[PDB]
């Protein structure tokens, strides 16, 4: 009736100062008595942020355009803009990230009833979006005249507009004051497209458009803010013109900033973060490269949300090379999300991070979520050009680091496709190594952590040598990607 | 208010006889509050004899004829033939 504890508990393991990482232990398998699927991924980002999965995008020049932060945010994840570009470009980003899928369209593109309809198209080439509601004034502050649609456009084009939209006697629409649930309710009801929204007096106040229904069906994961728009975030750097930067940024609708450092614990960092939490209180803050517990304690004092750890581990990284400062990326993770936890702040990993298992690792070990770099570069979504080189489709993969000194390289990755199917295969081998651990969800994982319940082993180099072996001739992978 | 010690100290690593090199180890990170290139170089090379700059060439055949030297010495380094 007794069976003897095998395996090193967690506080064991790093007592003895060698300074593991991902590759130098295991997790000992426990009991199954649910299916692979069951298990909840819900995740902290900062103190008042959740998301339905633990993923979070890089904020590398490389990995996140606009187009990374919407394919990720619409699958629980949350994507952070990169910040070496002009303000003007990044609070475009953001915009543009924030609009994709809406509640009720607060500053629809609107026209007048005399424009050109060779206009409509210009707009519609300008935004993307092809239905447009139209008013005498031609902005948001006058009486309703009709919309004009891509299914009004199909037949030159030097026709006044009030010659070709619908008219409002014919038109329905839904009297203002209603909250997102009965306005919803109405156009499902009333089964046209694009249903505006009026008050009392007949002038626009706002609108709603039915593929915002169906993205909710199609993307049922997406991380969406009380207003029902997906979530964004942005990198910005400590330096006195990233002031300037903030407000833009601010304007621009962004509920995230990540203070970008290599080294946390800097003045410079501190005096950051008491400047953007005593003007925007609003605002999420997420801390700067932290490795250690007694640099983590001026990061919270001064009022951060939550933590980045992590420096100079990393594939893009030459930093522990030029600075000799650093710390192994699964001792720090581990020492940082200890102390962090008794304050309430989530700890996120961040790099070094290049397979599944080493994601459940990561996980297993205190940190709230995973950022992910090379593993996302050269998807489809990621920034720039297929170069084709000795055989092989790649796409470029910059440090910043990389262009006084250099401390980052620049190289390539192969090809991934499209993170639409890639972050559900992450998905489905993170909870697929969860239940062989035995828990049923990220929250019960880390309870087993600091319960002693989990137990870990180290793996001897002559032990590392293991899957995929030295013993085939050639091989072939074949994951879903 | 308090905060655990990280690391093992200057003497706890070359206690147990390991026989590390510079590849075996790291250095932990501080606080920072002085600009990157504020910081001073000053190093002695000998008791009476002070550089600029820790900097030195090796007597290699191969490295220090006179040119090197010179272009070494006037950056703050030594240079041996
Ligand atoms: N390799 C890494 O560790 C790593 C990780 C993430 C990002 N980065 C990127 O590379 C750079 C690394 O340098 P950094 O993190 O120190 O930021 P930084 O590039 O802004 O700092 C440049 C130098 O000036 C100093 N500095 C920073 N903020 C300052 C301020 N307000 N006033 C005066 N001096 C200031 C820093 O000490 C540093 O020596 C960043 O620009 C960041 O974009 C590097
Ligand atoms: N780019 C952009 N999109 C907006 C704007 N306002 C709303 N949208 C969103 O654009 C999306 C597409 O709107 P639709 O009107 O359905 O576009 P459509 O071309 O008429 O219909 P589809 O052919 O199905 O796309 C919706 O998710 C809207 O919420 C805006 O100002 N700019
Ligand atoms: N117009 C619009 N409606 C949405 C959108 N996302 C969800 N909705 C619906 O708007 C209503 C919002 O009510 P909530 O109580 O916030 O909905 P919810 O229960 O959180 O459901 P989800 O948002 O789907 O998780 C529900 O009927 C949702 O299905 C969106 O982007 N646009
Ligand atoms: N609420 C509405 N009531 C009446 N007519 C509408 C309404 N909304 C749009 N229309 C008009 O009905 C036609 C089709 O509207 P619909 O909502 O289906 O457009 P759409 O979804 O953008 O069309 P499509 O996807 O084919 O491009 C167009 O003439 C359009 O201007
Ligand atoms: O040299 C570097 N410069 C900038 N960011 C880097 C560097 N090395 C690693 N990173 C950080 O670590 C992550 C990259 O993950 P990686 O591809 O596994 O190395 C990013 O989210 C960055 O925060």
């Amino acid at each position: 009736g007794y069976v003897p504890e095998d395996g090193l508990t967690a506080q064991q393991l790093f007592a003895s100062a060698d300074g593991l990482t991902y590759n130098d232990f295991l997790i000992l398998p426990g009991f199954i008595d649910f299916i692979a699927d069951e298990v909840d991924l819900t995740s902290a980002l900062t103190r008042k942020i959740t998301l339905k999965t633990p993923l979070i995008s890089s904020p590398m020049d490389t990995v996140t355009e606009a187009d990374m932060a919407i394919a990720m945010a619409l699958m629980g994840g949350i994507g952070f803009i990169h910040h070496n570009c002009t303000p003007e470009f990044q609070a475009n980003e953001v915009r543009k990230v924030k609009k994709f899928e809406q509640g009720f369209i607060t500053d629809p593109v609107v026209l007048s009833p005399s424009h050109t309809v060779g206009d409509v198209l210009e707009a519609k080439m300008r935004h993307g979006f092809s239905g447009i509601p139209i008013t005498e004034t031609g902005t948001m502050g006058s009486k309703l005249v009709g919309i004009v649609t891509s299914r009004d456009i199909d037949f030159d084009h030097t026709t006044l507009l009030s010659e070709v939209m619908t008219p409002r006697i014919e038109l329905v629409v839904a009297p203002a004051g209603v909250t997102l649930k009965e306005a919803n309710e109405i156009l499902q009801r009333s089964k046209k497209g694009k249903l505006p929204i009026v008050n009392d007096c007949d002038e626009l106040v706002a609108i709603i458009a039915r593929t915002d229904l169906k993205k909710n069906r199609d993307y049922p994961l997406a991380s969406k803010d009380s207003q029902k728009q997906l979530l964004c975030g942005a990198a910005v750097g400590t330096r006195e013109d990233d002031k300037y930067r903030l407000d833009l940024l601010t304007q621009a609708g962004v509920d995230v900033i990540v203070l970008d450092s290599s080294q946390g614990n800097s003045v410079y960092q501190i005096a950051m973060v008491h400047y953007i939490k005593q003007k925007y209180p609003h605002l999420q803050v997420i801390g700067g490269n932290v490795v250690t517990a007694a640099q983590a304690k001026n990061l919270i004092d001064a009022g951060v949300d939550g933590l980045r750890v992590g420096m100079g581990c990393g594939s893009i990284c030459i930093t522990q090379e030029v600075m000799a400062c650093g710390r192994p990326q699964g001792t720090a993770v581990y020492k940082v999300a200890e102390y962090a936890r008794r304050f309430g702040v989530p700890i996120i990993a961040d790099g070094g991070i290049q397979t599944v298992g080493h994601v459940v690792k990561a996980l297993a070990l205190g940190a709230s979520t995973v950022m992910m770099g090379s593993l996302l570069a050269a998807t489809t979504e990621a920034p720039g050009e297929y170069f084709f080189s000795d055989g092989v489709r790649l796409k470029k993969y910059r440090g910043m680091g990389s262009l006084k000194i250099a401390q980052g390289v620049s190289g390539s990755i192969q090809d991934k496709g499209s993170i639409q199917k890639f972050v559900p295969y992450l998905i489905a081998g993170i909870q697929h190594g969860c239940q062989d651990i035995g828990a049923r969800s990220l929250s019960v994982l880390r309870s087993m952590m600091y319960s002693g319940e989990l137990k870990f082993e180290k793996r001897t180099m002559s032990a590392q040598i293991e899957g995929g072996v030295h013993g085939l001739h050639s091989y072939t992978f074949l994951p879903f990607t």
